[PDB]
């Protein structure tokens, strides 16, 4: 009944270590931590991925790579995106099996909700590095998930496309994708438009909500709710994978929507209210303080509980300043989002979200 924490001190400090987000693994455990948050969650420590956990996605020709360049590497995607640096592989393990292990603890009972703010590299092509993802750690939980259930269901609502672990699954059936993030053209990926709904025996069992800036809390938890309703039905999963990347919280340098981790929680309360096997998953997110507010803020309702609104004293509190306080306030600015053009979305999609058995 306890959610699982995937915790372990050479972890954090193994993710502090990667160069876009540095120390935030740490800001986001020491604050959810000095909330007294794992006091009420079943630590587990990671283990590393092993050659043939990766192997389950990733071509060996490609997990080659990685490996014999973390000391014509062009070619996997290792340039100005990902940067082949020494250790990203022993780092990419690191990462990824740490999302099998809580997909585990997951399938063995040990919880009904396993967490694993690390993970939620979606970008990562079976053998490409892409976006700053070396490894599919969504991916290779899904494919863990597949052992004990027979229909997952994945909910990226990081601010980009989901498209990595989307592809990796618009040929199935068995695994729907659902991906809430800014679409437009010129803004990474670019991929993702609510036409986009995967191929083979897995046409339509991919989903895609196309925002455009501006959405808040409100718009928001309604497109949500309204498109996880649907599938709710129309797949009815066995087991969820859902990627909270903080990166759609105003405060964020993306500075492109402007959510608040109050939105974002309505959206996790309304999935974890369907009590089937859950996988928290973090991902994008570069407001280092904000983030760890939002996710904090998430552990807290993944807890039920209702965290102080003042920020408590610890390592990184100067790091919450002007306010120290754990809400975030939406930026002044406007919402480029048709009312309109949100609804041909929500349509064309309940549409297309029907012929599934
Ligand atoms: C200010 N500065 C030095 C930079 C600003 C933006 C990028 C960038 O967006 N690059 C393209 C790849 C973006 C990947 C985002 C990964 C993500 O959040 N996925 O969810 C790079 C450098
Ligand atoms: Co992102
Ligand atoms: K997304
Ligand atoms: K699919």
């Amino acid at each position: 009944l306890v959610p699982v924490y995937i915790y372990s001190p050479e972890y954090v400090s193994m993710c502090d270590s990667l160069a876009k987000i540095p120390k935030r693994a740490s800001m986001v455990h020491s604050l959810i931590e000095a909330y007294a948050l794992h006091k009420q969650m079943r630590i587990v420590k990671p283990k590393v991925a092993s050659m043939e956990e990766m192997a389950t996605f990733h071509t060996d020709a490609y997990l080659q790579h990685l490996q014999k360049v973390s000391q014509d590497s062009i070619e996997y995607g290792l340039g100005y995106d990902c940067p082949a640096t020494e250790g990203i592989f022993d780092y990419a393990a690191a990462i990824g099996g740490a999302t099998i292990t809580a997909a585990q603890c997951l399938i063995d009972g040990m919880c009904k909700v396993a967490i694993n703010w690390s993970g939620g590299w979606h970008h990562a092509k079976k053998d490409e590095a892409s976006g700053f993802c070396y490894l599919n750690d969504a991916v290779l939980g899904i494919l863990r998930l597949r052992r004990k259930f027979e229909r997952i269901l994945y909910v990226d609502l990081d601010l980009h496309h989901g498209d990595g672990v989307e592809d990796a699954f618009s040929f199935t059936s068995k695994v729907m994708t659902v991906s809430l993030h800014k679409f437009s053209p010129g803004f990474f990926p670019g991929t993702g438009d609510v036409s986009d709904v995967g191929l083979g025996k897995g046409r339509y069992y991919s989903v895609n909500v196309p925002i455009q800036d501006g959405i808040q809390d409100e718009k928001y938890y309604q497109i949500c709710e309204s498109v996880l309703k649907e599938v709710y039905q129309a797949f009815n999963p066995k087991a969820v994978v859902l990627q909270l990347g903080a990166d759609t919280i105003a405060g964020d340098p993306m500075c492109s929507f402007n959510m608040t981790p109050v939105g974002i929680g309505k959206c996790l309360k309304y999935i974890l209210q369907w009590q089937l096997a859950t996988l928290i998953l973090g991902g994008g997110g570069y407001n280092l303080a904000n983030t760890a507010r939002c996710w904090t803020y998430l552990t807290g309702v993944i807890l039920g509980k209702t965290l102080s609104s003042e920020i408590p004293d610890h390592e990184f509190f100067t790091a919450y300043g002007p306010d120290y306080v754990l809400e975030i306030t939406p930026s002044c600015r406007p919402d480029r989002n048709e009312p309109h053009r949100i609804q041909q979305i929500l349509n064309y999609i309940k549409g297309n979200l029907k012929h599934v058995v």
